[PDB]
């Protein structure tokens, strides 16, 4: 029972990555719900909040032994590799929903950046995360958990096309989706796969209860 | 000899980097587009780069195009005409993002706004984000959209094969780099994009076409766009 939202500018490979992970709400079979949404927000917030209402209403009921959890457990936020950081629309969106959903920031179409360019954009996005007091999902073995945090935000490449593993062909070379020397796709997936319970659990224990307390107080 | 080259398009599309490669070096008022204009001698060249998005920015560019027409009309209407300084925009690279499936309707209306006043040369920026197959689909979608909407881009005139193959590339999909490599280029873990490598991208054609068509761009600007502006202007 798990729900993942992907949000971001149109044309940033949002759909291709989702397809790459698993090989406007689609529901494939754990039971995964995916909600892809292209940025141009008062409906996005409201969708998220509406899933807390159903759940609060449902858990408040006399019949429970068929409750559907539609709460969004994670939101990949896609950032253009063309900016030098977060655009203020991106910051405003993330601030609108950071108290309600687990944000995982992702740099899109990372095959657009040299390694030097990549690390400048990551450093700059992390600093802006701090500067604007934005609350992104924080990961909870030794060195593999070390290396994964030290590469947030993940800069990914999607493709489901094959190359004489999946990749993208340019006259000067081939980007390999699952080569970590090429991009953080494997890390993002592994992280998604290894952290589902926590994602679910932080959604329950933190975002939903905060929703719930303000409600029963008001 | 005087040439003014303008480049417009969203920021983050490599526009300065491209310009740098050709030679190796809130917008709301005509004034600040002038302040953006750099002058180099390489022939007196002026480069005028304008980040587009807020659609007032498009109105200022238009107003700016005309002001250069105005300067000229005013200067040739006066009594001392020895050096009329020609600041009329002879060319507009229009950078389109490789992330769209074509032109947005803003681009379309804007190009319709400026297409009887400057020579639009459309350019797909950051072409190293596109596989060759993607490159073709975007080129065709962009040309279709120009037909569909009757956008008048600059028609290259007409050793033999060099004109055909150059036309075939329009709109040119280009790559710029300030960095050098072993060539100006872009180093990725998987390979190196070479700017001047025509297999890799159409930069070589853009520069060659500019270098080669500069006189005709100037002339079309004079004989067509300018005289069109001047006829309309005097009527009022
Ligand atoms: N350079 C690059 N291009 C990509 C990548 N992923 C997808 N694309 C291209 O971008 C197009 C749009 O991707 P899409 O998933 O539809 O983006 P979306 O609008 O955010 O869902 C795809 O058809 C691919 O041709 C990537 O990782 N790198
Ligand atoms: N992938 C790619 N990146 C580029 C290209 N040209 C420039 N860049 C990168 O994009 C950054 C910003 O480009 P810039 O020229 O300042 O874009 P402008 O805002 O349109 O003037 C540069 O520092 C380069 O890192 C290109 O052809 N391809």
């Amino acid at each position: 029972e798990f729900t993942l939202m992907v949000v971001g500018e149109s044309g940033l490979g949002k759909s291709t990555l989702i397809n790459s992970l698993f090989l406007s709400t689609v529901e494939i079979e754990v039971k995964l719900r995916l909600t892809v949404v292209d940025t141009p927000f008062k409906t996005i917030i409201s969708y998220i909040d509406e899933q807390f209402e159903r759940y609060l209403h449902d858990e408040s009921g006399l019949n429970r032994r068929h409750i559907i959890d539609n709460r969004v457990h994670c939101c990949f936020y896609f950032i253009s590799p063309f900016g030098h950081g977060l655009k203020p629309l991106d910051v405003a969106f993330m601030k609108a929903i950071h108290n309600k959903v687990n944000i995982v920031p992702v740099i899109a179409k990372a095959d657009t950046l040299t390694l030097k360019e990549r690390e400048r954009l990551k450093k700059r996005i992390l600093d802006e995360i701090e500067e604007h007091n934005i609350k992104i999902y924080h990961l909870p073995f030794k060195e593999q958990t070390r290396l994964l945090k030290a590469s947030i935000p993940f800069s990914v490449v999607g493709s489901n096309q094959l190359i004489e593993v999946r990749g993208r062909l340019y006259p000067w070379g081939v980007v390999e989706v699952e080569n970590p020397e090429h991009n953080d796709f494997l890390k993002l997936r592994t992280m998604l796969i290894t952290h589902m319970q926590d994602l679910q659990e932080v959604t329950q224990d933190l975002h939903y209860e905060n929703f719930r307390s303000e409600r029963l107080k008001r």
